[PDB]
């Protein structure tokens, strides 16, 4: 199917939509945000929303409602986004501007401790960093009190990379969801703790506004207090990691996944080590914030 | 128009008054504060008020009421101050003593994290530090709970400097003030956050004791929570930065601006880079504290 | 006297039982936990309970009840544990897996600040570290609010070691217990403070669920507030250190002590310095967590 | 005038008593505390009280009541203490043991941030550290909530030292006490702040249990909030520093002053710089803790 972009279902799943900005939209966007380097976006957070406005305005204001419709739709909730003409590591700054503009049409990206900024870039080259190790499926933000509504993962560079696809699991594609959701431990608050902060307690499952399951789970930060919790969690982990509903999604340079962190889990497949390997990623995580017609008190 | 000093309106604005201590007052002041090095003022804060008393006493006690009258007068609220005979970088310590004496007749200067002292000196030579970048107009102290009532900015040294004037904007010279003040977002508490502390919430506009607008705004530390706040703030920023009411004030070596931080914004113009450039500044920020005839309870 | 292990009283005391896993159990255990390196146990705490399940399952589920029966039995409360075939420093990782599996059948091991992990390994070679100095008998965990129920001390390596036995004192072997327990200072809360955290207050004696004495004492961290407390504590220290009930227990490589920290004190004897000396230890400390038939409210 | 020591008024003041332990008492003390190095006293605070008991026992238990009588006597409140045979820098450890024993008969010495121990030693050799600068009279402990009851200052070493006497001022020798005590600012809580912690508020004067003035004052840490407080404090400072009641007390190697910090101020005179100068000091500060016949509730 829009003004300034096209939208088509992915080859991995009808739940994941691919949104591509047209060449003209991309050139006009880059022109109109040229006066702010990424460093200005880092220092003045209102500029993150301003570049969002510029991009949405170039799409006849059709972009923001579509992003929101898609991310909040339980049947979908995931986008793979790119702009024609932004597809090489030399354009890293333009990539950051684009992902920033999209994210701040639907919410606000949170401070990232790994970078000290609202986004983090990191390069993979040359236990947790083992190429043969899958990064298991999980939700972000489980070790703080506030809810993380979205995860954004952008491929900045890729050289001599075999494997390393993003892994995704939509809870409604997870055949064994009801088995674990209906267990009493599904709704028991457990301790979550970050590595070097104060521990938080919340269950690994919750519900959305309609009573449907959502998840706040990661194997590294959950801290079972006893043998009962620990054995159950290892069984949950196994059931998630072996689910036949998992998607394996290549993320080419210049594209980014933008997913609803409440009912999508994400991870990363193993990849083959190689001396000339280079992979560069950028991430943002944040909360949704958007207008709706709803009730308020006083004047 | 005083005993020990003269006071005349600036060439940039009738709101900014220029106060010059006479040669005799300056020599007597330096004589009478010679027994305390700046290092004693740093270690014993009562001495900051004592050098204030000495300076005011040399002006027949006319200085303190005039400083207060001027700073608290909504129609003015800004002073450019100097002392005849203190005008060269070699006299940096005498400059610090003079600015200290003036500041502590009207209030108290707060701890400065950049220096670990009640004042900070810094040298500019050789993104935020780009000579071509204007430092946008703002208020100080927006990221703490307590109100900063005054900002003091002193030129200690200037060599091979082209440009770099202090910028000032009195809210009552700002033609578009009412447009932004009457918007609901003007009085919504927003998040303010310092870089490396705990976040504070306050609106960007408030009122003085008479209901007239005051401001607590800086583009770097305000953290709009969503697209609505962020777009509005970018529009406010633009309206402030393009105001025809902005003053451009040269601050020669040995002079200092002392302004009411509630209804003056301040900034700094771009300057031309030059290999032999040297600029040295000193700042103090603090709250007003002064006697008035007003009510009290008990005995 | 079991399926997969044998259990016999020690030569030092009928209160200390020696539990040895059979060669077959050990080989099957190591096979079935081979897919998780120690580093996976460090990163995913649910795996600590999973290796526990694997070991207990290989003992026909007789291991967990026996561990609990022994540790909670006031008449015993201490185990010396080993597995046939795990007895050389090269098998340090297998040792860590074994001690982890045992500990997490009965509870959960707490974060260790010395290592940043749920266990700590340290090597002794080449005032507190004086070989001629006895480490006095004490309880662990006295400087935090939560109770430490068990201490686990494993010998990873021993070369050219003369002396250095573990010292143990069961409160019911301590002839002078009643003398100190019946003193008013026994139940006065005193200050306990760790070295580089917030001070805690608790008495040096308490009672178990049956009203029998337990202890939370260490000479280094207790902080008598005055001459009365300090003199009494020095007398208590002397009475403990000279008790005829103290056990001196060699801990050969691959064996570990697992003791109930409420009514056993532990320490370490002096040893002879030697240029080629090498001793490697591993410790875990934690709380008990186990199922029992007891009352609950609501549904 | 005792068993094991002699007590005589100083040459500077009848308020300062000189207490000297006899040669025999000192030898027996050093013998009986030889089994604990200073390092054991650092690690086990109950040993600080135990060496106190040993010293008091060698004085037929006459020492502790006399120390307390003297320190709590408003007419005196200050001791200069030494032991015959302890008088050379090589005996620094014996000096520390002696001062520890005396201090912990009357109270408990607090943690010292400068050393990380209950006492601090520091060496002077080769603004605040200017030999020509007097350290002004003050009370210790003004920047924390708890009251510091005693200050202990011991001379460990002195070589090529001219000047540098301890300065002391007993509030009842201070002729202008009533002038400042009867001023409203005497009892206004002011802010006190340490350098690199949380600010405390208390007045500079208080009263003892009989309503007589005591002081909690230091010029460096008190933070007058305005011109009124700052000018008054500078006048108080001047009145204290120029008091004709100030004592100038030499502290020879091996002697220590032990003073009641509530109604004695202390300081240090200037000294002449010299290339071969060496001065070593040890300090302890703490609270009183002692038995009295007074009321209690419950049983
Ligand atoms: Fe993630
Ligand atoms: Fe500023
Ligand atoms: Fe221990
Ligand atoms: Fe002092």
């Amino acid at each position: 199917q829009y003004s300034g972009f096209t939208l088509t279902p992915s080859a991995q799943s009808p739940r994941l939509l691919e949104l591509t900005f047209t060449e003209q939209t991309t050139k006009q966007f880059l022109e109109q945000v040229a006066e702010w380097p990424v460093q200005a976006l880092e220092y003045k957070s209102f500029l993150r929303f301003r570049v969002a406005k510029i991009l949405d305005d170039l799409c006849a204001n059709q972009l923001q409602p579509l992003l929101l419709k898609t991310l909040l739709n339980r049947a979908e909730g995931a986008l793979l986004i790119n702009a024609v003409g932004v597809d090489d590591v030399k354009q890293a700054d333009e990539m950051v501007k684009l992902a920033t503009a999209v994210a701040h049409l639907i919410g606000r990206s949170n401070f990232d401790a790994m970078s000290g900024q609202y986004y983090a870039r990191f390069v993979v080259k040359n236990y947790l960093r083992q190429p043969h190790r899958v990064m298991e499926l999980h939700n972000d933000g489980t070790y703080v009190e506030e809810i993380t509504d979205y995860v954004l993962m952008m491929k900045i560079d890729e050289q001599n990379m075999q494997g390393g696809n993003s892994l995704l699991l939509h809870l409604d594609d997870w055949e064994h969801l009801d088995n674990y959701f209906r267990h009493p431990l599904a709704r028991r608050p457990m301790r979550f703790a970050a590595p070097p902060s104060k521990d938080v307690f919340h269950p690994v499952f919750d519900v959305d506004q309609q009573g449907r399951p959502v998840m706040r789970y990661i194997d590294q930060f959950v801290q079972p207090k006893d043998f009962e919790e620990g054995v159950w969690l290892s069984e949950l982990s196994d059931a998630i990691e072996t689910s036949k509903g998992i998607l394996s999604v290549p993320v080419p340079v210049g594209k980014f996944l933008l997913i609803n962190n409440l009912f999508w889990l994400h991870g990363r497949d193993r990849f083959t080590p190689h001396p000339d390997l280079r992979r560069e990623l950028m991430r943002q995580r944040g909360y949704f914030a958007y207008a709706s017609n709803h009730y308020q008190t006083h004047q």
